[PDB]
């Protein structure tokens, strides 16, 4: 029995399809480049918003981190703005957006240096990215960098974001490292290895790759990857570790 009364008509809710899906399908990581209240004051502005802000270091009540939360879940939020990702575009759609207090880099004598992560900022995170995830049933390779989507205007997280910590908790895509090393072929990591071939493996993976790029244009699609999946040198430029991870990872989730 399931009839309910509307006005005008009647709704039998009986019968239930198997086809039947969730609209979200992704999860994508922020930081603010600011303090709390300007990030509050500015994620709750008529331009953009986020769905979860979490501050630098949370504040505990009942022993636990308080999280604020700005834009319910069910409704879309304005945080990805033109974006690309596995065929997908218009990412604020079908994702939720959470925003980390965090400073983002600065010129300091002429070095873009990044700011680390709060080790309480990701413990809160952890119990919070595992619930989405599992209320959406959301794939790993689906748990993104702002960067990852929209490689030609966005940085965050950055290259300090700590993403394989938070594999090792089944929140997010990484390779196993065999298959890297077996990628590797015996080549030293550094070695130049052909910048078209690396795109190819990019595009399949999910990022926006468009025909006939600059070469400023190819290297911020292959950096962006760098500060996710290779954070140790982001310069853009492709060698046989970068692609062999790009291979590890393509055969442990696939192109969908
Ligand atoms: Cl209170
Ligand atoms: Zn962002
Ligand atoms: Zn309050």
């Amino acid at each position: 029995k399931g009839i309910v009364e509307k006005e005008g008509y009647q709704l039998d809710t009986r019968r239930q399809a198997q086809a039947a899906y969730p609209r979200i399908k992704v999860l994508v990581i922020h930081y603010t480049a600011d303090d709390f209240d300007s990030s509050l004051a500015t994620l709750t502005d008529k331009q953009v918003s986020s769905h979860y802000l979490v501050p630098a270091v949370p504040p505990r009540y009942n022993g636990k981190p308080r999280i604020w939360q700005l834009v319910p879940e069910q409704e879309l939020a304005w945080h990805a703005g033109i974006s690309a990702w596995r065929g997908a575009t218009r990412l604020n759609d079908t994702s939720i957006g959470i925003e980390l207090e965090n400073r983002g880099w600065q010129k300091s004598a002429g070095v873009k240096y990044f700011a680390p992560f709060e080790p309480a900022q990701i413990q809160a995170l952890i119990p919070l990215a595992k619930d989405i995830i599992a209320r959406y049933h959301i794939k790993p390779e689906n748990v993104v960098a702002h960067a990852d989507i929209a490689p030609q205007r966005k940085d965050d997280p950055g290259p300090l974001f700590p993403w394989q910590q938070l594999a090792q908790q089944g929140i997010g895509a990484w390779p196993d490292a065999q298959r890297v090393n077996f990628y590797l072929a015996g080549r030293a990591p550094h070695t130049p290895v052909d910048t078209a071939s690396l795109l190819e493996l990019l595009a399949r993976y999910g990022y926006d790759v468009k025909p006939d790029m600059t070469p400023r244009e190819q290297r911020r699609v292959i950096m962006a990857f760098q500060m996710h999946f290779r954070p140790t040198l982001y310069n853009g430029e492709a060698d046989a570790e970068t692609q062999a991870i790009a291979e590890a990872l393509l055969e442990k989730y696939g192109q969908d």
